[PDB]
């Protein structure tokens, strides 16, 4: 059967990387009127992307007919699926022509398919490395238009290219972006905003006089911590890596950082989109089993990963670390409620479960309705993740929150509210255990009410290392 030949043959072409017959193969299928499905295209284009750029001469026939299949893919109407968008970006990649990334995209709009952020980067990071703001924003737009959203590294870039080209609009702008998407910078970005504050171009912009009700309107209107009506003062910048105390206040200049609220109708969403990440991939009746049991308990004032609890920093469960962080959640709950720990079953049954008495204390915390013990093959996270939210209360765990589960529920609503809510424990030789907080105030980008910036970069563990901030504020 002629397109299985294909597929096997191209498949076989290559494993080896010879792009030569797989374009003499192309060319064949067609003058043979096979008519090439979208694993044939998908395998063309990656082996396409094996090609390189000719430093020496014009252009690989390879990657030059790349961008002509991707091309008459669509044509097609053959549709594109996560391997096309890879694939059809490793050759915009390779060959580097961020006009010709551009295209592909442009393209992809054209026939109605909505192109992905991987699709974008190697036309907005060509004309980046190359100084072209202007095509720079054009592709921000585009992207904008087409509701794609970008992350750290193409912000990073348009910043760039704003401070390369003395556009102090754009820095402002994105500046806001980063604020708002972000929340807190990568040490690379740390450092170009750091130069921009210190730069000329930020020395010369600004307003003596400006508006305060306005700017007092706009930080009602946003939400809190920053305006958005843009640089205010004038002068020279002072600039100094510093950091926040524990109540927020900049070490620098004194400033109090604000805590900014999240809006209880944004949380009722995100409980909602959690209810059903976790119906899709827990069994929906165990799941459903919960939620209405939940319903029947609390109130609470935490819920605890007690699998967490038990393992972290241990070389095996330890039911003294889960224990103990129970005895100090109940402590510090004003009516003393004793936190929801959520354990596997086989933990309340098994291995916490070799000392009678400290079976019988598992036991007595689910007579108190107090424990939740997860059937077996679920995942633990859902359950203490979906308590938390619908209780409203704190959330014990120092699971880094980086699986793959974590990332489908977003890079704002999500970290915004882990901040807020999320309790971990450390423990020293001299002390034992302790509990540590949400801040008091809101660990990101701030722009106060006279035009002072203080920006938090980011970093693995902030109990572990020492967060550093900028504190930019006018000299004047
Ligand atoms: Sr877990
Ligand atoms: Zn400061």
């Amino acid at each position: 059967s002629p397109e299985a030949l294909l597929k096997q043959k191209l498949d076989m072409c290559s494993k080896k990387g010879d792009v030569l017959e797989a374009l003499r193969l192309y060319d064949e299928a067609r003058r043979n009127g096979v008519q090439l499905s979208q694993y044939h295209y998908n395998v063309l284009l990656y082996v396409c992307s094996l090609a390189e750029a000719a430093t020496e001469s014009s252009p690989n026939p390879g990657l030059s007919r790349g961008f002509d299949i991707f091309k008459q893919m669509i044509v097609d109407k053959v549709v594109p699926n996560e391997a096309t968008f890879t694939n059809g970006a490793r050759l915009a990649v390779a060959k580097d022509d961020p006009e010709m990334a551009f295209d592909m995209v442009k393209q992809m709009k054209a026939f109605g398919i909505q192109p992905r952020l991987r699709s974008y980067g190697p036309a907005l990071f060509g004309f980046c490395r190359k100084g072209d703001a202007d095509k720079a924003y054009e592709v921000d737009a585009h992207m904008v238009e087409s509701e794609v959203v970008p992350e750290e590294p193409e912000l990073a870039a348009l910043l760039k290219v704003s401070m390369d080209t003395k556009n102090a609009d754009k820095v402002y702008k994105t500046l806001q972006r980063l604020r708002d998407l972000v929340r807190q910078v990568s040490k690379s970005t740390f450092d170009m905003i750091e130069e921009w504050f210190k730069s000329e171009v930020a020395t010369k912009t600004g307003v003596k006089k400006w508006d305060v009700k306005k700017i007092r309107d706009a930080v009602v209107s946003g939400g809190g911590g920053w305006h958005g009506q843009g640089w205010l003062g004038t002068g020279k910048w002072n600039v100094k890596r510093t950091e926040m105390d524990e109540n927020g206040v900049c070490k620098c200049c004194k400033e109090k950082l604000v805590c900014i609220d999240i809006n209880p109708v944004e949380t009722e969403t995100f409980a909602a989109s959690l209810t059903r990440l976790a119906c899709e991939r827990e069994v929906k009746a165990n799941f459903n089993q919960f939620q209405e049991w939940l319903e029947r308990h609390g109130p609470f004032d935490a819920v605890i990963d007690g699998a967490n609890m038990g393992l972290v920093n241990q070389r095996s469960f330890s039911f003294f670390q889960l224990n103990n962080t129970v005895q100090r959640c109940q402590q510090i709950s004003p009516s003393k409620r004793l936190p929801l720990v959520i354990l596997h079953k086989s933990r309340v049954n098994g291995g916490p479960a070799t000392y009678p008495k400290n079976r019988a204390l598992l036991e007595k915390w689910k007579n108190a309705g107090a424990l939740y013990a997860t059937p077996p093959g679920s995942n633990d996270d859902w359950y203490w993740l979906y308590a938390a939210v619908s209780c409203k209360c704190l959330l014990v765990t120092n699971d880094e929150m980086r699986d793959h589960l974590f990332q489908l529920l977003g890079n704002s609503f999500f970290p915004r509210w882990k901040e807020k809510h999320q309790v971990r424990i450390s423990v020293t030789r001299e002390d034992g255990l302790k509990l540590n907080m949400p801040p008091p105030y809101s660990i990101v980008i701030q722009e106060s009410e006279d035009g002072t910036w203080h920006v938090p970069m980011s970093v693995e563990d902030d109990l572990q290392t020492s967060r550093q901030w900028l504190c930019a504020k006018r000299s004047k």
